[PDB]
């Protein structure tokens, strides 16, 4: 048995940040548990956590190499000649090395733990044995053989969420983005399920890669994929993912999965449709990592969702037990679990409580082309404020004309609060997206004003100055009623 | 008929700032406007023509071209991801580029020409503008004030918005070396070319040249002093100096060209004045623009001239004259198409809108696009320091993830923030890498709100930018304390 002042259960975005921050402003004894010290099979996060190792970070690595795609073929317009019947994609090079880079991170991070004195690292599965004490065991059965022991006086739970499998039958034979990152070759006919990002940005992605005769789909129960996205943006990438050749099922659901002698899917939608496949990418939610936490031992509370209940300062019930990150189920982001892990720990050893801000976070979606927004959509904002205006730009960059991909539409729109002016929402679809929205979620903590975007010197020629060229309204919400004049 | 025409407002210039005068002063003000310029579209032989350098010979082709360039990195860079192709068989096709870049410029041009059509109170003239006195504009046939006349214009108001015009040097062979006019059109990508000058436009020219030369060629860039990028950040300058190298380009500083002549294959031999030598195909000379004053016969009205060659003008854009303005490249200030644009607005709500209205000329974003590209807004830490007594200098520098796969390990990114440490106020934010243009307009909004480095580092980032970087600084790189640089507080 061992004595520590934080346990940290999982070594993700959260936890490290919440460890680290203890272990070195405030020179408090840590320790750490994972299942897995570097990434893939089988249990895929790992040290790091899921932004590193089955996340953000390869997702990154291979939406940059999906987009090449588009650059072979953009290139011609600016002049540039080459065998186009030679061109190949080989997903096995990009996997390797992606995996190279992910490897490299992981061995960076347990040097981290090598280097830092009172943080350790803990191999194999955390659980709540008693409010002080954390068992570490061999797997995941709270039953096998018990590891280590190690009481804390305070317990961090930072265990992060999971992909969701529907309960249909042959849900056996569909993957999740954790098996996405591994597949031996590309699916030349994939189905992704989901409206959300990471079915999006995975289409994309598979699209890309796909061999010669490839097709991605991609279904969503309801009628419009990105759900919470501005609706302009929802239409337009809908639109250009489809210009760029993804197939988009809306409307649609899989009832059931099927085996079909050559080892390809047989899946049937709840229309009686049915499509062949080679694979079934299940995204359609990620939910809260909770069950193997044993948390009935000691009574920490759940919502009715399944997020382990936490008050603004990340404080569950149980006394001294906290949660941050993805498992209370709230905006499941890594800057934001980074984010409530220091505030967590300035507030629990330093002292200066501190709570993480979850209004106009800046967020990004790396579809191709990409989503950059912070702060509310227009039908958000109708519903708080009598008066809302829009101000919206659209157009082709005359880039893209050259280019040949017309699709290629840039939208910015800014939602205001009109009775002052307050920048609500900014929405941007196009080329650089993500780099443009991080500033402008900076002026939003400024409580930037329309005028003050539109009084600001523009950087010529960029796609981000539209966002300071815009005066006029081209619409308004008035008592959440839609009109384009002023009443 | 042969009479001449009356307008509240006559400027000389359609271009940047001419462009967003008129248009506002008579859409928004129903005035009366005339609008002169001299080549209703691109090209030789002046060049610029009704939209400006911008359109025509400046921002919109050279981007359009430095856009171009990139594929060679792209190309280059997309086997590091598994893409796999003949790379034998890879060419760049320059006279392709110089044509798609004519029929877009060409495009802008024939909107400008049904703007004018359609506009009440907008009116255009073609030719060369003087003053030939207080209220009356001429315009003749040439730049020389014998040629003949084509119409005169009365006006109560004359705005002078002629813009800039490359500098070229008084060295022996002058007449065998081109500006950035010429570059546009070349007929073919010069296998050898030297740029002369150290300035944004030597650099973004640099890397045009380096993606599209044919074969066997090299692009050399020299410059007089030691470092090139006078007036950025020193980090930025030495970074961007090293990876311009990286890419093949011959980076020659504290060299200077003293003679240029023909060796007998028709190559132009420089010589500089170290007695160095080098053999090209093109010398394109980028040391500087000048305000182009001479042919407005500012002598008939006495519009003063400031030492430096610019149109004198308050912070209202006045000349001495009371009804006489000027604004953009004219007034040899800061030389950018949004600032002429700002001016000229900010002109027409003040004379003609009673909402008087100056442009703020500090905090203003800019970018250069090189490759790789720099995005700036405000102070340079080096100014800062003599201006505050604590300056604090927050600095970052990493390889973004892409460049651990692509082959470009030399990319690095920067990051740095320049800080009034007395109350943590951001007085500049200077940055190098893919999307710095881009990253720093909001920035330019922020700098506007007088935003603190906290309010930075409070910001959530977004996961994985490069962008994110800048609000993940809180601790000084390093300080100036009285001028004096030092990496602790004492
Ligand atoms: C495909 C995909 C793409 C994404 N892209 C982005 C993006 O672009 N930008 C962004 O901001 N966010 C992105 N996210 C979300 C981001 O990954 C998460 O919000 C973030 O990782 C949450 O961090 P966390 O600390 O809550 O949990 P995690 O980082 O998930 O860490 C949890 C850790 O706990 C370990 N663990 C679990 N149970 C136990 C146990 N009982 N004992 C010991 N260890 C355990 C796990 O192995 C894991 O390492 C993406 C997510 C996915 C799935
Ligand atoms: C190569 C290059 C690249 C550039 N890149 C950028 C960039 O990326 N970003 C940026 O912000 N700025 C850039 N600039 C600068 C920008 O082009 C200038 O600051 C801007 O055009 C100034 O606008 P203006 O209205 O002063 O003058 P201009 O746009 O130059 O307009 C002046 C007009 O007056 C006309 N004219 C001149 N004399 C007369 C006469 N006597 N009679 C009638 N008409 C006349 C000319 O034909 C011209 O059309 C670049 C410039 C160059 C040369
Ligand atoms: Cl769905
Ligand atoms: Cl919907
Ligand atoms: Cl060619
Ligand atoms: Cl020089
Ligand atoms: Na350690
Ligand atoms: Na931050």
């Amino acid at each position: 048995s061992k004595a520590f002042d934080l346990v940290v259960i999982g070594a993700g975005s959260g936890g490290l940040e919440a460890g680290w921050n203890a272990a070195t402003l405030y020179g408090k004894r840590v320790a750490v548990v994972d299942v897995q010290t570097s990434h893939g099979p089988p249990f895929y996060a790992a040290l790091g956590g899921t932004c590193v190792n089955v996340g953000c970070v390869p997702k990154k690595l291979m939406v940059t190499g999906a987009q090449y795609m588009d650059h072979l073929r953009e290139s011609a317009g600016f002049g540039w000649e080459f065998d186009g019947s030679s061109v190949k994609a080989n997903w096995k090079k990009l996997i390797a090395a992606k995996n190279e880079a992910v490897l490299d991170i992981n061995k960076s991070y347990e040097g981290m733990f090598n280097d830092t004195e009172g943080l350790d690292f803990f191999l194999g599965w955390g659980s709540l044995e008693s409010k002080n004490v954390v068992v570490v065991r061999e797997t995941a059965d709270p039953k096998s053989a018990v590891k280590e022991r190690l009481q804390a006086d305070h317990i961090l739970l930072a265990t992060g969420s999971w992909p969701q499998m529907p309960a249909i039958p042959g849900i056996e034979h569909c993957i999740s983005s954790n098996e996405a990152f591994y597949l031996p070759e590309p699916p030349r006919r994939v189905l992704t399920v989901g409206g959300g990002f990471i079915s999006v940005e995975f289409a994309g992605i598979f699209n890309a890669y796909k061999p010669p005769g490839g097709k991605v789909t991609l279904c969503y129960r309801n009628n419009l994929i990105l759900r919470g996205f501005d609706e302009t943006i929802r239409e337009e990438v809908t639109k250009q993912l489809t210009a760029n050749g993804i197939e988009i099922m809306t409307n649609e659901n899989p009832a059931k999965v099927s085996l079909n002698t050559d080892g390809s899917k047989h899946v049937t939608f709840e229309s009686g449709k049915t499509l062949d496949v080679d694979v079934v990418m299940m995204a359609i939610g990620r939910i809260p990592r909770t069950n193997d936490l044993q948390l009935g031992n000691v009574g920490v509370k759940l919502t009715p969702k399944g997020g382990v209940q936490v008050d603004e300062f990340s404080r569950t019930n149980v006394p001294n037990i906290y949660a941050i990150g993805d498992i209370t189920d709230r905006l499941m982001l890594t800057p934001v679990a980074i984010n409530e892990g220091a505030a967590l720990v300035d507030t629990v050893f330093g002292n200066k409580p501190r709570k993480t801000d979850h209004t106009r976070v800046a967020s990004a979606v790396f579809s191709i082309p990409p989503i950059g927004t912070c702060g509310l959509i227009e039908e958000v904002a109708a519903k708080e404020f009598e008066k809302v205006a829009v101000y919206m730009s659209s157009f082709t960059p005359l880039m893209h004309n050259i280019s040949g991909s017309k699709y290629k539409k840039f939208v910015a729109k800014i939602v205001t609060n009109h009775s002052d002016g307050t920048v609500l929402g900014v929405h941007l679809l196009g080329d650089g997206a993500p780099e443009i929205i991080q500033a402008v979620g900076v002026c939003l903590r400024l409580n930037a004003k329309i005028s003050d975007f539109y009084n600001t010197i523009g950087v010529h020629p960029t796609s981000a100055e539209e966002l300071c060229s815009m005066r006029t309204p081209s619409y308004y919400y008035v008592k959440g009623e839609k009109m384009e004049k002023l009443p």
